[PDB]
């Protein structure tokens, strides 16, 4: 079953090695790929086999990676072992892409993912010399299907001077159908239009994206998995996040705050976003529609219990084991689930207008409710702010997710201080740890604070916290929102001295 | 002529004192109002009068005060010295109302402006009681023409209890038909309706706020100023500073990253705001347009020149003297400016698509350019996050201007850390002090830091950020963001304790 239905176009198949060689040093290459899913593989390896090889001659071959949101190995963990990346945009997952990136030896900048189809149409990344999109097939009138993600895929094809495509035969041929691609000008130079999307699974495109055929330099016929990692089965810690959470949209409800059937639901990456999920997929409440950027395992089972009627989304995120799942029931899977462009699954205007509610992880937060998603310690990159802020801000309910502790209770999740700030105060409205919930909606900082203390704090670390909060209301240079300069940043400092947040 | 056109409604009218006293202990008071326009003047005079009697006799007397953005001294000031405001909210510029906050007398969260009257209808602030509007008049059929601002006027209107109007007969008559609002679901319950606008000139809406005549419990005819402030004489730090961002947007039309025309533009509250208004006042941009918050003195020159073919705002934000060279000719500035709904003019979804430029001022930066705009030492506010945030995020362009240093170079506005962030790295792109200017686009924070510390900083301090950032990046705990946290925000302390950020040389710096 030819996935090359483009005659004409076949005629543009070469290895893998020869595609690499349209690849200069110091190019602007734009790739398909989003958590995991849809990135281009054996093109990324030769690529940085000769990498390695013009380096040991004293050649330099670096290129500027843009993405649409994080790929695998075979992209992301080959390219930065070879040392061959000099910057990076806009979210990373990999191991050695994040090495390099935390030794400075990767420049790095997390854009808001809705927002990097536009800045990269207005220059931020320069001209794109290069796109390298994994396809399905390509169709009779050359339209290519994207695979698991559609990312900015269609973007990267626009603006790329060159265009290669990777035909990957492990993608499931039934994925065709999936996508909505959009004609309209989501992205491009203002006026933009007004994308018509008035509900979360209305479609208003088509299955393919376009490209100009003469733009086609090179197609490579592959043959490889998308690779992510599993996650983590909801232990106690979890499970006790994803009660609370159930509880208090069951209240909601109950006071006509929320509709029966909630609002289109955004969950993020992680492990406790999916572990919320999965409580979900057996709560009380039906007909739930998906909003999303991702689709993780939870949002799966969700669509497989059918409390869920529908998810959009622009990528897959699945295990191993659910990405095997869906292609083997892919018939049932697939008219239930919508794959955007990212930059309309995570348009603002969208989000709002649709009323979504916003559920995320986070590496910390602090007791007025700023939140840190990005940067251990304030500086140490973990993945980025991803499509995070795009959904905070503009949903109608702002929902962050953490155990109280991490590092098996060395680290505080709740602190004086955010070593760095992703979310702001009026970003984030309702915090849930496995000690409680804060809801925060109409509290002034030093209200944000009594609560977040005392519902979401560690025991282990809730007197420190409001003995740093009680010293603070006496001594702070203002009482809106008291500070301790001297020690607000002291308990990551006494991590990085001691490797324990906890005193002696 | 009669300001109440509607016969039914003329019975409810009374005096402001008689009309405060409908406002009780506890109560959630919605009132119009933003920068230093359109705010109730008469009941709220009234109605701390009474506060400070009832405390006078151990009687406690407080209300939660809502509004569009800020008022002026007949309602924040009066309320604040009467101490009759347990709850403030979004957005204050009152020197007597910022201490009470301040002391937290008065507990304060400012909401992004423009979204106040979702969470209002989300309920977040509990139930209104009472809307306060003040009003140009009232129509025929029983429309409230509102006066200088629209704020959240329509949204208060439709959730209080009950609904108090002050008829201003000091606001010109004609700017009945000057405001646009719109019936249309823009704030209210989800599915929301999409908001058609796809030019800056484009009226949706009506000339009138809506509301049941059965709740209208009072009618006050007042004949009092909207009260702001003087004008602003740019001094040579703001004209330095809208020097470089003119020959910045002079590049950007050259390069084609930008019409001749520009773009959209929305223009902070503030002191530099007026230097750059002033600039394009006299620039080489012709058939500019404006979607902003607010009205400035400059903007009001290039409509009457023409140099500004329309300005979209949700108030004005006027000096005295423009306050009535406007009124004199209002017949002729009402065909070039429409007042939204502030929840429409700086709607995310319509600022994005209209591709607006942003340019705002904030207190500081960090070397990696992430922005404060509220809390000096990160406890401290000052005004309030404003609809700064609206528009840094959605804007096609992303604009922060501020002298490259404070009080009288104690302080430098280029920090190691800031003390508290409003504007996070991706909200930020350009940086414009007298200083210079620093392009952020498409750059690591490592590369933003060189780019603001050179172009930026001032030069007394710029040795002191070149040491912290050349010692962070060898001690970090991680190189992305580099950090020394046992010095971050070591400044800002110095500052609190010496009343300067400059080190005395009688111990060791780094840097020296
Ligand atoms: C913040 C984020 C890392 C949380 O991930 P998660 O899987 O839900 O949470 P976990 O508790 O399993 O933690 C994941 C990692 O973060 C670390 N971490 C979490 N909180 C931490 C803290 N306060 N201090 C240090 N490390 C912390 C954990 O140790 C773990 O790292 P490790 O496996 O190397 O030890 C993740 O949600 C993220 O990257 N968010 C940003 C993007 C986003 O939210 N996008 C939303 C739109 S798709
Ligand atoms: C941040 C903001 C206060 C700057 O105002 P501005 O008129 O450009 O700037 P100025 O340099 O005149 O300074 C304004 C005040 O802030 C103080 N200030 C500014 N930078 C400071 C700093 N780094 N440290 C301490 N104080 C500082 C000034 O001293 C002055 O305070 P003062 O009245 O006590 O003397 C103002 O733009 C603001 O409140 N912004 C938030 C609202 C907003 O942007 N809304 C969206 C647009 S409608
Ligand atoms: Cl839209
Ligand atoms: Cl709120
Ligand atoms: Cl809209
Ligand atoms: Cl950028």
């Amino acid at each position: 079953t030819e996935r090359i239905r483009n005659v004409a176009l076949r005629s543009k198949v070469c290895p893998a090695e020869t595609a690499s060689e349209l690849i200069k040093h110091g190019d602007v290459v734009g790739t398909s790929g989003f958590t995991g899913a849809g990135y281009p593989k054996e093109v990324p390896k030769a690529l940085a086999q000769r990498m390695e090889a013009a380096h040991d001659r004293g050649e330099k071959y670096q290129i500027s990676l843009i993405t649409g949101a994080s790929t695998g190995p075979q992209l992301d963990g080959e390219l930065a072992k070879a040392n061959g990346v000099y910057f990076r945009s806009p979210f990373n997952t990999d191991a050695t892409m994040r090495n390099r990136i935390n030794a400075g030896e990767t420049e790095y900048f997390d854009n808001h993912l809705g927002q990097v189809a536009g800045r990269a149409v207005q220059g931020n990344y320069g001209k794109f010399n290069i796109a390298l999109v994994e396809a399905t097939a390509i169709t009779e009138d050359g339209g290519i299907v994207p695979t698991s993600s559609v990312g900015n895929s269609q973007t990267f094809l626009n603006l790329a001077e060159k265009v290669i495509i990777e035909v990957n035969e492990w993608q499931n041929p039934m994925l065709e159908g999936i996508h909505d691609i959009w004609d309209g000008n989501v992205s491009g130079v203002p006026t933009r239009d007004i994308v018509p999307i008035v509900r979360a699974d209305q479609r208003v495109g088509g299955p393919v994206l376009r490209v100009n055929p003469d733009k086609i330099a090179a197609i490579v016929r592959t043959n490889d998995r998308d690779r992510n990692a599993p996650f983590a089965a909801p232990d106690e810690t979890a499970k006790a996040i994803a009660g609370y959470l159930l509880d208090f949209f069951g209240h909601e409800v109950k006071q006509n705050r929320l509709p029966p059937s909630l609002l289109p639901l955004q969950s993020g990456v992680g492990n406790v976003a999916n572990a919320v999920l999965e409580g979900l997929k057996e709560g009380p409440f039906e007909n739930l529609v998906g909003y999303s950027e991702v689709i993780q395992d939870g949002m799966l089972a969700m669509l497989d219990s059918g409390r869920m009627r529908i998810a959009s989304a622009s990528s897959f995120s699945l295990s191993p084991e659910a990405a095997e799942e869906i292609n083997n029931r892919m018939d049932f899977f697939r008219s239930k689930i919508i794959l955007r462009q990212q930059d309309v699954s995570a348009s603002p205007g969208i989000i709002r207008r649709l009323g979504c509610i916003a559920m995320n992880g986070m590496i910390e937060a602090d007791i007025y409710g700023n939140v840190n998603s990005t940067r251990v310690m304030g500086s140490k990159m973990m993945n980025g702010i991803g499509g995070s802020g795009d959904f905070a801000r503009s949903s109608y309910l702002s929902i962050f997710l953490s155990p109280s502790t991490a590092k098996g209770g060395k680290i505080s999740a709740i602190v004086p201080m955010a070593a760095h700030v992703d979310h702001i105060m009026q970003d984030a409205q309702i915090f849930v740890t496995e000690q409680g919930l804060a809801d925060l909606r109409g509290l002034s900082p030093v209200q944000r604070a009594r609560e977040i203390i005392s519902k979401c704090a560690h025991p282990d670390y809730r007197p420190m916290l409001q003995d740093y909060f009680d010293r603070a209301l006496k001594n702070s240079f203002g009482k809106h929102t008291p500070h301790l300069l001297t020690e607000a940043l002291s308990w990551h400092q006494r991590f990085i001295d001691t490797g324990t947040m906890l005193p002696s």
